[PDB]
């Protein structure tokens, strides 16, 4: 039997989608799955953890990385979704870095990084309605993100033509994204991506591999203006159907091969004919989609069948 372990915290291992999925995968003849328990992962050394063959392991929140790397270095299982590649999507600077390397279309952008060993240090200038960010001019709408990806506090001011003031985003609180606010001037403290503001039909578009070779996309409102989240006549957020073209299609091949995260989330941004990406989110779920739940447990199985069948001598073809 092969040996698939699952490692994350809590919240994660235990969420609808996963168990779902890991029922799925368990339907496999050869293989079992092992979820590591959250105590464990905090509490134990990693030569107490459990036996696997194959690694699934993702960072969230309190999810100790470096015992992760530490138990793959150990054990040598086959990893699904690079360990080390996700100390670097949690900083945005490093993300789109990335991005640029494999050509990926993304915002004109410029990093404001603000030492505090260095206070006569200054690579901003603020005017009414444009920010110079290391001699940079941004016209205002612009985008301003915390570069900590965990940091979901991003700004978006408008201009002085449009009223002025700011949409402040954040991770949603039930029925709210964002909400306006007067304020006009950019934070004064604190690290940020300054970015050209895309136009979209305002909705946002979320990919979704499992591998380089399979994506599912849908959409939502964006935030951007209006921070009300629409729901369901019976009560779920409201999501709108996306089909990718062959541009999209590449591109997600294309992200899910830069981070080494086989199965993970991006979004996109469609406007003026073409498509943006800004954020990568690595390990993501599709969620109350079971067409997604049966494609994303084969193609793991099968991944993991074509790679660990030959050792294990188990009957695999193609
Ligand atoms: N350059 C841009 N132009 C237009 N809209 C943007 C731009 N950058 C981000 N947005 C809007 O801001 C929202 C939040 O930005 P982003 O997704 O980068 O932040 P996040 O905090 O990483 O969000 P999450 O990880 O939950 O998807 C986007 O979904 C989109 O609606």
């Amino acid at each position: 039997q092969i040996v698939v372990g699952i490692c994350s915290m809590a919240k994660k291992s235990k969420s609808k989608p996963m168990k779902e999925i890991l029922e799925r995968i368990s339907l496999f003849k050869y293989i079992t799955v092992v979820v590591f328990e959250e105590e464990v992962i905090l509490n134990e050394p990693v030569e107490n953890w459990p036996l696997c063959d194959c690694l699934i392991s993702f960072h969230s929140k309190g999810f100790p990385l470096d015992k992760a790397v530490a138990y793959a270095k150990l054990r040598n299982p086959f990893v699904i979704n690079d360990l080390n590649m996700q100390y670097l999507i949690q900083d945005r600077r490093e993300v789109y870095s990335i991005l640029q390397a494999e050509g990926i279309l993304l915002p004109r952008y410029a990093i404001l990084n603000r030492d505090p060993n260095n206070p006569k240090e200054c690579n901003l200038i603020e005017g009414e309605d444009h920010v110079e960010v290391n001699g940079e001019v941004f016209q205002k709408p612009f985008v301003e993100k915390p570069v900590s990806a965990e940091d979901h506090n991003v700004y978006i001011y408008y201009p002085t033509s449009a009223g002025g003031g700011s949409q402040r985003l954040f991770r949603k609180i039930g029925s709210r994204s964002s909400v306006y606010s007067p304020e006009s001037n950019v934070r004064k403290t604190g690290s940020y991506i300054y970015e050209e503001f895309m136009p979209t039909d305002g909705t946002d578009v979320k990919v979704y591999t499992v591998g380089p070779d399979y994506a599912h996309a849908e959409a939502r409102k964006s935030p951007a203006l209006d921070g009300k989240v629409e729901r369901d006549s019976e009560g779920k957020e409201v999501r709108y159907p996306v089909i990718l073209n062959a541009r999209e299609k590449l591109i997600a091949w294309k992200v899910c091969l830069a981070f080494k995260q086989t199965v993970c989330g991006f979004d996109l941004l469609r406007a003026n004919g073409q498509s943006y990406v800004c954020d990568v989110n690595g390990f993501s779920f599709v969620k109350n989609s079971m067409k997604y739940y049966d494609d994303c447990a084969k193609i793991l199985g099968n991944i993991v069948m074509r790679e660990l069948a030959p050792q294990f001598h188990i009957p695999w073809s193609i």
